[PDB]
C-alpha cells in the first residue's frame, strides 16, 4: 500500500458506498418524530386528522422513494459515461449529498413533508451513482495483486454506513425529539471530507490512457498509486486489453432479453436478484425498532440492541472473504437462503409464542441476528460475482443493468410494502420472506451450475442442456 492509495480507497468510500449504508439505517431511529411531523403537517394544512393508513404510505413512501433515486443514479452512469471520468463524477455526485442532506434537515423548520420525500429521492440518486463508480475507481487504480479484494472493502464500508446510521440514533447522541434533524443534517461531512480530499489526487490511469487520450498522465497517475518508476508493463497491459475489447460489438439490453442461447441465464440473474432483496434484510434496517417493538423487547432497551444488528453485519462483512473463497458459489448460495428461510421460520415462532415465557423475546434477537449472519457470510456478496461468470465480454455490459434494474426495483416494493405485510399478518409477516428465501433457494438447487475454478466454456455447456440452443 501506497499513500495515494490508502487516501483514494478511504475518502473515495468514506464519501460514497459509507452514505448509501448510512441512508439505510438513518430512517429507522427517527421515525416516530417524523410520522409526528407529517401528522401535525396534514392536519394544519388540510383541517381534517390524518387516518392511519395514509401515515402508514407517507412513511412507507419516504423509506422506498431512495430505490427509485438509487435506479435513476444507475442509469445516470450510463449518459455521464466518457464525458467527466471517474474521480470528476465522484466529485460531482457530492451535488446530490449536499442537496439531499440540506432538503432533509431543513425540512421541519419549512414545515414541509414533501422536502422530506424529495430528499429522500436525491439521496437515492447520489447511491445510484456512488455504487457504480466507486468499484470502477478502485479497481483502476489498484495493483494487479489486490483487485480481488477491493469487492470487499466496498462491501464492509456499507456495514461500517449502517451501524453508524444506528449509533447516531441512540437517545444519547442525535436520536432525540428536538434534535432528529441532524441526522439529516450531518451527511454534510462525508460529502465536505470528500470534496476537501479527491481532488489533490490522480485521476484513474486508465481513463487518463484509454478514454481521455494522454499518456503523460496516466504514466504520472500509475506512478503516483504503484509507487514505482518503470510502470511501462502497466501501461501495455491497459492499451493491449483495450485492443482487444475494441474489436467487440455490444449485445443491447432487449437483444439479450430475446436471446435463446442466453434464456436461462438471464432468468438465473433475475431470480438471485429478486431473492437478495425480497428476502427481506433491507426490511430489518429501514424498519428495526418496530419489528423488535412487536417482538416483546422492552420499550427502553430497544435502540442498544438495535445496534447489535449492525455490529454482526459488519463482523460477518469482515470474514465473508475467508468463506467465498472456500465453500464455492452453489452450496454458499444455496445453503444461504436456505438458513435464512429456517430463521425466518423460528422467528416467526419466538414472535407468536412471545408470552409465554419472559426469556422468549430475547430469542428473537438471536433470531434475527442469525439471519443477518447467514446472508452476509454467503449470499451478500455472490450474486454479482455470477453476473460476470455467467456471460461473455460482449453480454456483460448489459447483463449488468438487467441485473441493477431488477435489484433496486425489488429493494423499493420491500421498503414500500413491509408495512402493511406487518398490519395484515401481524405476527406471521416473516412467513413472506420464508417463502420467498426457501423458494429461491429450491430453484437454485434445480438451475444453478458449479462456477468456481471454471471457465466460460463449460458453464456455457452446462446451461445449454435447457436452453437447447447455440449462439
Ligand atoms: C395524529 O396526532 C394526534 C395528536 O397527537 C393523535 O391523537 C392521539 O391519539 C392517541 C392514541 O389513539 C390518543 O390516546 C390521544 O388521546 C389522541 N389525542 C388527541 C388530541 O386526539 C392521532 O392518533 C394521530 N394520528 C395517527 C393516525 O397517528
Amino acid at each position: 500500500w501506497s499513500c495515494s492509495l490508502l487516501v483514494a480507497s478511504l475518502a473515495g468510500a468514506f464519501g460514497s458506498s459509507f452514505l448509501y449504508g448510512y441512508n439505510l439505517s438513518v430512517v429507522n431511529a427517527p421515525t416516530p418524530y417524523i410520522k409526528a411531523f407529517y401528522n401535525e403537517s396534514w392536519e394544519r394544512r388540510h383541517g381534517r386528522p390524518i387516518d392511519p393508513d395514509t401515515l402508514t404510505l407517507l412513511w412507507s413512501v419516504t423509506v422506498s422513494i431512495f430505490a427509485i433515486g438509487g435506479l435513476v443514479g444507475t442509469l445516470i452512469v450510463k449518459m455521464i459515461g466518457k464525458v467527466l471520468g471517474r474521480k470528476h463524477t465522484l466529485l460531482a455526485n457530492n451535488g446530490f449529498a449536499i442537496s439531499a442532506a440540506l432538503l432533509m434537515a431543513c425540512s421541519l423548520q419549512a414545515g414541509a413533508f414533501e422536502m422530506l420525500i424529495v430528499g429522500r429521492f436525491i439521496m437515492g440518486i447520489d447511491g445510484g451513482v456512488a455504487l457504480s463508480v466507486l468499484p470502477m475507481y478502485l479497481s483502476e487504480i489498484s495493483p494487479k495483486e489486490i483487485r480481488g479484494s477491493l469487492g470487499q472493502v466496498t462491501a464492509i464500508f456499507i456495514c461500517i454506513g449502517v451501524f453508524t446510521g444506528q449509533l447516531l440514533g441512540l437517545p444519547e447522541l442525535l436520536g432525540k425529539e428536538s434534535t432528529w434533524p441532524y441526522l439529516f443534517g450531518v451527511i454534510v461531512v462525508p460529502a465536505v471530507v470528500q470534496l476537501l480530499s479527491l481532488p489533490f489526487l490522480p485521476d484513474s490511469p486508465r481513463y487518463l490512457l484509454l478514454e481521455k487520450h494522454n499518456e503523460a498522465r496516466a504514466v504520472k497517475a500509475f506512478q503516483t498509486f504503484l509507487g514505482k518508476a518503470d510502470v511501462s508493463q502497466e501501461v501495455e497491459e491497459v492499451l493491449a486489453e483495450s485492443r482487444v475489447q475494441r474489436s467487440i460489438r455490444l449485445v443491447s439490453v432487449l437483444e439479450l432479453l430475446r436471446a435463446p442461447y442466453v434464456r436461462w441465464q438471464v432468468v438465473t440473474v433475475i431470480v438471485t436478484m429478486a431473492c437478495y432483496q425480497l428476502c427481506g434484510l433491507n426490511a430489518i434496517w429501514f424498519y428495526t425498532n418496530s419489528i423488535f417493538g412487536k417482538a416483546g423487547i422492552p420499550p427502553a432497551k430497544i435502540p442498544y440492541v438495535t445496534l447489535s444488528t449492525g455490529g454482526i453485519e459488519t463482523l460477518a462483512a469482515v470474514f465473508s472473504g475467508l468463506v467465498i473463497e472456500h465453500l464455492g458459489r452453489r452450496p454458499l448460495l444455496i445453503g444461504g437462503f436456505g438458513l435464512m428461510g429456517l430463521f425466518f421460520g423460528t422467528l416467526t415462532i419466538t414472535l407468536t409464542l412471545q408470552d409465554h415465557a419472559p426469556w422468549v423475546p430475547y430469542l428473537s434477537i438471536v433470531g434475527i441476528l442469525a439471519i443477518i449472519a447467514s446472508f452476509c457470510s454467503g449470499p451478500g456478496g455472490i450474486p454479482f460475482i455470477l453476473t460476470g461468470e455467467f456471460f461473455q465480454q460482449s453480454q456483460r455490459p448489459a447483463a449488468f443493468i438487467i441485473a441493477g434494474t431488477v435489484n433496486w426495483l425489488s429493494n423499493f416494493a420491500v421498503g414500500l410494502l413491509f408495512p402493511f405485510i406487518q398490519k395484515s399478518l401481524d405476527t406471521y409477516c416473516f412467513l413472506v420472506f420464508a417463502t420467498i428465501c426457501i423458494t429461491g433457494a429450491i430453484y437454485l438447487y434445480f438451475v444453478l451450475p458449479e462456477t468456481k475454478n471454471r471457465t466460460y466454456a463449460e458453464i456455457s455447456q452446462a446451461f445449454s442442456k435447457r436452453n437447447k440452443a447455440y449462439p
